[PDB]
């Protein structure tokens, strides 16, 4: 036991609802308001607010604050490229 | 619309107690029987019989018959790169 194996331990339980990627998807490229976003993604806001929470506790997300609405936003475009090679590979070559 | 998200969700919610991590990394290393892993790793056999159940309907682990006991062990030594890598990056870089 340790500190080390506890951290990437850490890492799979931040993740809860599926849908969840969803948003990251979007986020990983745009940017609106925290309503619109679920509105339109036909998202319940009593959830999306208490989502975004969760995660940027994790240290996953980051907010940004610009004239009064919070604009959200990822940091760590390596995480980005990771989630890409994973998806990329989803299905192998042909043989 | 889900077909390829939809994989995605299958592996992480493969994922399920932490202690399987563990077992993985002897399992990645060393081969022995269902017991001795449990006893000697100090764990009750009563989980690991129905730990490595999930996992193997899972297709994450592909079990072995040769004699009598049946002998676990990978199969996509990928899986056991992937890991190295997320532990080999967890290294802060200082600041």
């Amino acid at each position: 036991n340790t500190d080390t194996l506890e951290r990437v331990t850490e890492i799979f339980k931040a993740l809860g609802d599926y849908n969840r990627i969803r948003i990251m998807e979007l986020l990983s490229v745009s940017e609106a308001s925290v309503g619109h976003i679920s509105h339109q993604l036909n998202l319940s806001q009593s959830n999306v607010s208490h989502q975004l929470k969760l995660l940027k506790s994790v240290h996953l997300v980051k907010a940004k604050r610009q004239g009064q609405s919070m604009i959200y936003s990822l940091d760590d475009i390596h995480v980005a490229t990771m989630l890409k090679q994973a998806i990329h590979h989803a299905n192998h070559p042909k043989e």
